[PDB]
């Protein structure tokens, strides 16, 4: 079929995204939403980064991987199947028009 990422009922889902800082400790401001990525900046907001931290989460979204080192996946804890659908990870690359949107299918069961 085509690229997805697949969780049951009660499982965590697991999105990937990445990017690669400019230097260590420059980070660039992530958007994550539900969504693909056409939508607002990055769908139905669940979490954003700035250059600092994680400044907005949501209930169950999580970035647990080394994002001050550029892994901004995301893991969603507890899924339903409500979860399904297209997901944006949106890397805010400093300048106009550069941006990196990436856009995640995940199929619950
Ligand atoms: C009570 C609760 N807390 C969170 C939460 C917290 C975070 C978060 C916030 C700052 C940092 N930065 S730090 C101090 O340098 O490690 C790192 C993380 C992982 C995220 Cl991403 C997602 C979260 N999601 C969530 O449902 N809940 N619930
Ligand atoms: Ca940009």
């Amino acid at each position: 079929s085509e690229v997805e990422y697949r969780a049951e009922v009660g499982q965590n889902a697991y999105l990937p995204c990445f990017y690669t800082p400019a230097a260590p400790g420059n980070l660039v401001p992530v958007c994550w939403g539900k969504g693909a990525c056409p939508v607002f900046e990055c769908g139905n907001v669940v979490l954003r980064t700035d250059e600092r931290d994680v400044n907005y989460w949501t209930s169950r979204y999580w970035l647990n991987g080394d994002f001050r080192k550029g892994d901004v996946s995301l893991t969603i804890e507890n899924v339903t199947l409500a979860d399904s659908g297209i997901y944006c990870c949106r890397i805010q690359i400093p300048g106009i028009m550069n941006d990196e949107k990436f856009n995640l299918k995940l199929v619950i069961k």
